[PDB]
């Protein structure tokens, strides 16, 4: 499935956070033309981001998952997501050998420039609202950010906050959907 | 071969406490991998179409549920009708009902049936619409996948709102969403 | 040349009047999946009333709206705030060299959406959402956008920005938001 990027939706960690493979991210990138249809969730599977306990721990607000890529739309290995699990959709997996090139799923350079010292817009941002273990009063902040990280051609940045004083909750969310403007 | 809707007319389709009381208008749009969503809903008539929350409190919700066999055929006890839920053809639909609709189904991988497993909450995308297209009256809309029993395959809206409304026409501004296709 | 896409192109040149001639870029993207248009839109003001938001000193000024009308074959007509110069199908960043002369698949669909009437009056025109001001999670504005409502056309696709908090001295510029409709055919 040349049309569809994702990160098979299965339940294995695939992302790090603040230990090694503490999360899932379910990420699926849709190439509708012009426009990529995107759709994420994310659970917390081990580690400071598990259970939320702003009692015991009251600064423990906010993280960020970065997706890093090069020229070629490939992932760098300075990102969160994991190399090995982020691929062309076959079937419920993916290719069993790595993409070479995915720019047209990349977000658009002149939509969404690399930080300079031109004025910088808000439209390479997009917020929505994700819910704590599918509870509608667990609201979680999903900022999601294009092309704002250095190290790289192109990224896709996720940063989850929240400012309710959450005691034990786990970090698992109902999903998401968003588009941005493709590179070609 | 890629819309499968409701039809965008105004026809009465949906039983939710009485015969045909509401007209879900619901596209189903396929995108490769994903399911392009768009829903509304006009009650008409009986126990939802007015709601007064200082005379009945505890009037705060509802569902709807639209229930799929393995071929993503629509069950006859979903609370939309099978009439004219099929692929779209002009403002109408084609004039053969679906026998095949696998790919516009909710992926089980990404949703799975309910189980003794750990439920995820990845399952469930929440919006808000507003009656009467008033931005004073929000109501929320929960979306679930797969998660009814007796079918292979669901898609539950579920209704609901906090505010305490004084006799307000249930219908809707619409909402956009996606999800995982099962192929 | 890309006929799934209409545009505004992604550059910052204004292409908007609100207030004043071309005091703001909309950036506008509807993608063709088919029987649903996929939209995305932001707004940065530059210039004239409505870029510094001020109400403390301009306790009224909390609302306004850009209009786009469109004629039977999908064409922008010259009175909607959009200019029709660069609202065209997608060239790679650019446009197509001339304008083009049908879209009647990219307007929204008259029986989900119809014009006003003696008819019941339906909401399912409407879409609601919230962007954010400077990026900043504190600084919601509603986005408001109705479909067919507008006289004088035969399509309308408009959006309503407005916002219920006391701003001083706050940049009107967005984020980016995403809806889809029902597209005429
Ligand atoms: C989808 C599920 C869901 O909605 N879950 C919510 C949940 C459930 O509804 C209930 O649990 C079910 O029973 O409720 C939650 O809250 C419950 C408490 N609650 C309190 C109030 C009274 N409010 C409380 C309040 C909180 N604030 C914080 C400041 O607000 C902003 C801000 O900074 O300006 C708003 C920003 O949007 C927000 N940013 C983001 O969310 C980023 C994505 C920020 C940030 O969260 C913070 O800054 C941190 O960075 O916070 N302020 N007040 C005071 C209050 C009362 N009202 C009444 C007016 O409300 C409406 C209305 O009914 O008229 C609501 C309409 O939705 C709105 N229409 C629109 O927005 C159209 C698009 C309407 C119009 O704006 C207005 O009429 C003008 O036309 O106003 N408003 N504020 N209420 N509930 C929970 O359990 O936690 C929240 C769950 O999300
Ligand atoms: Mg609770
Ligand atoms: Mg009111
Ligand atoms: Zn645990
Ligand atoms: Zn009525
Ligand atoms: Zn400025």
């Amino acid at each position: 499935d040349t049309r569809t990027l994702w990160t098979t939706p299965d339940t294995s960690p695939n992302c790090t956070i603040a230990q090694d493979k503490d999360s899932k991210l379910t990420l699926v990138l849709t190439k509708c033309g012009s426009q990529i249809l995107a759709n994420v969730s994310l659970i917390v599977v081990a580690g400071k981001y598990h259970i939320i306990n702003n009692k015991t721990n009251p600064k423990i607000k906010s993280f960020t998952i970065k997706l890093l890529f090069n020229k070629n739309g490939v992932l760098l290995d300075n990102s969160n997501l994991g190399k090995a699990y982020w691929n062309f959709r076959s079937g419920n997996s993916n290719v069993s050998t790595a993409y070479e090139k995915a720019i047209g799923f990349m977000p658009n350079l002149v939509a969404y420039p690399k930080p300079s010292n031109s004025k910088k817009y808000a439209r390479d941002i997009v917020y929505g609202t994700i819910y704590l273990g599918g509870k509608p009063d667990q609201p979680a902040v999903i900022k999601t950010t294009f092309n704002q990280e250095t190290g790289c051609e192109y990224s896709i940045t996720f940063n989850f906050s929240w400012s309710k004083t959450y005691e034990n909750v786990e970090f698992e969310t109902t999903s998401f959907t968003f588009s941005y403007i493709a590179q070609e």
